[PDB]
C-alpha cells in the first residue's frame, strides 16, 4: 500500500525560491518518515508535467507536490496532489497560493509619496501568478494617482532588462522589476552610467533573495515566504492523504521589506 | 530487479554548491530514465548517513550518491556508491574530489604582491577538504613570504565571523574567508565601520556564488565547478552500476576568479 515516498516536481533548481520551498517540504515530510522522490523539469511543458506525475504513480508514491501549470481537459490521477506557486484558482485542486495580489499592492506602497511615474518591468502576463501581481500593482498605482508604464521583459535575461530600464530611467521616478536578481543588474548598470539609487530613481525587486542585503544600495523587496509555502504544501498534502477532501487553497502572506533602494 | 531510482544525500538546495551538484547529477541520470530519491541531512552524524543509506537500500535504489563523511569501521553497503565533496582519500570508495589543494594555492595567488599579512578564516580542519585547502594556503603563503594567522571560525555564523574579521582587520593587509557569503558579510560589516575593500584590506572568498558580481567591491573567489562535480559523480556511479570496479577518484579542476576585492 504505502511507499512512504512523496513525489515532488521542481522547475528551477538554481533559484533559491524553489530551494527554500523544497527545504520547507522536506522538513515536514521527513519528520513523518517520508522520503522525497524528486523530478526536475527542463521546461514548463504541461505534457512533461503529466508524464512526471504518471511516473510518480508508477512508483506508487503516496502523494505528489508539484509547481503549478494549467490543468488540461484530460488531466487525471489517483494520487493525492498539492500544487504550489499557484494563482488563486477555485478548482478541485488544493493549491498553495502566495498572496501575489498583496505583493503587487505592497510593491507600490514601498514607493515614496512623491513618486509620479513608475516603470514596471514584468514577466509575461500569461503566467497566472504574475498577472495577479501586476494587476494589483496597476490598481494601487491608480488609487494613488501614480502614472506607470508596463514593460514585458525576457524571462531569462536580467542584463538586457537592465539596459532597457536604464535607457528610459530619466523618464521615471521609480522602477519596479521582476525579482531581486533583475534589481541587482539594474543597480550594476546604473553605476556604469554614474546614476544613483534612490537619488535618480527608487528601485523595488521581489523575492527577498539573500542577495538583497549584500548590494549597494540594499534592495527593497517583497518576501514570498518560500519556506512556509513548502511547509504548508506538505501539511495540506498530509491532510489529503488522511481523507480530508477539502479543496480550499492556502493563502500565504507576503512581507514588504524596506531597504536602501527606496529609503536611501 | 532495478528500480531506476538513485538515492542522493545532500544538506539542502540553497547554496550554489549543492544546488549545482544536484543539477549536474539530475541532468545525467534523468537522461537515462532515472529518478532521484533524495534524503536531506540535518547534520554530519555518520550514523544518520548510514541510516539514510540503509533506507535507500530498503527502497531498492540502483545506486547512491552521498556527500562525504568519515567511513566508520562497520561501514557496509551492497549498492554502488559514489561520494562527492570528498578529500583525496585512497580507499575503496569512488570519490569525486575537487582540487582543494589548487583552490587553496590559487587563493593566496589572488592577493596582490604588496600583501604582507593575511588573516585566513577557516572551518574546522577536522573537515578533510578544508584541511587540504588550508594546508595548500599556508604552503603557498610561505613560498611567497606572506605572513598569516589561521583562525577557526563558526560553520553556521557568517555574521559572527565577519565581526571577528573586522575586529582585527587593522592588523592585516588582506583577509581570506570560508566562502563568498562570509566574504559578503565582511564587506557589509566593513561598510558599517567606514572601511573600504580593497583599500584597507583585500578579500578573497570561495564558491563563486552569484552575489560575487553584485557586491561592491565584486568578490575575488574560487569556482570549484559544482555542476561538473555532480555530472561526474553521476557518470562514475553509472560506471559502477555497469561492472566497472575501479575505485580511483575523479579530480575536478578549480578556477580562480579575480575581481575588484583583490585589485591593487
Amino acid at each position: 500500500k504505502k511507499s512512504k515516498m512523496i513525489g515532488i516536481i521542481i522547475p528551477d533548481l538554481n533559484n533559491r525560491f524553489y530551494a527554500q520551498i523544497i527545504d520547507g517540504i522536506q522538513e515536514v515530510i521527513q519528520k513523518e518518515g517520508y522520503t522525497a522522490l524528486i523530478s526536475f523539469s527542463t521546461n514548463s511543458d504541461v505534457k512533461k508535467y503529466q508524464n512526471a506525475i504518471i511516473n510518480f504513480e508508477n512508483n506508487n508514491v503516496d502523494g505528489i507536490i508539484t509547481s503549478a501549470f494549467t490543468i488540461p481537459p484530460n488531466f487525471h490521477l489517483n494520487t493525492p496532489l498539492v500544487m504550489y506557486d499557484s494563482a488563486n484558482i477555485n478548482d478541485d485542486i488544493v493549491r498553495i497560493v502566495s498572496n501575489n495580489t498583496k505583493g503587487g499592492k505592497e510593491s507600490i506602497k514601498l514607493l515614496s509619496k512623491k513618486i509620479e511615474k513608475v516603470l514596471i518591468q514584468h514577466w509575461p502576463l500569461s503566467l497566472p501568478t504574475i498577472r495577479e501581481r501586476i494587476e494589483a500593482m496597476t490598481a494601487e498605482a491608480s488609487k494613488l494617482k501614480i502614472d506607470y508604464l508596463l514593460e514585458e521583459t525576457p524571462e531569462n535575461n536580467p542584463y538586457i532588462s537592465a539596459q532597457s530600464a536604464l535607457n528610459k530611467s530619466n523618464q521615471f521616478d521609480a522602477i519596479i522589476t521582476v525579482n531581486d536578481l533583475y534589481a541587482a543588474e539594474i543597480i550594476k548598470e546604473a553605476k556604469r552610467r554614474n546614476l544613483k539609487i534612490p537619488d535618480d530613481f527608487q528601485l523595488v525587486g521581489y523575492d527577498n533573495n539573500i542577495l538583497c542585503g549584500y548590494t549597494s544600495p540594499t534592495i527593497s523587496t517583497i518576501d514570498q515566504n518560500p519556506k512556509l509555502i513548502g511547509q504548508t504544501a506538505a501539511h495540506r498534502l498530509l491532510d489529503l492523504m488522511s481523507g480530508n477532501n477539502s479543496t480550499r487553497n492556502s493563502i500565504i502572506d507576503v512581507l514588504p521589506i524596506k531597504r536602501d533602494s527606496t529609503e536611501g
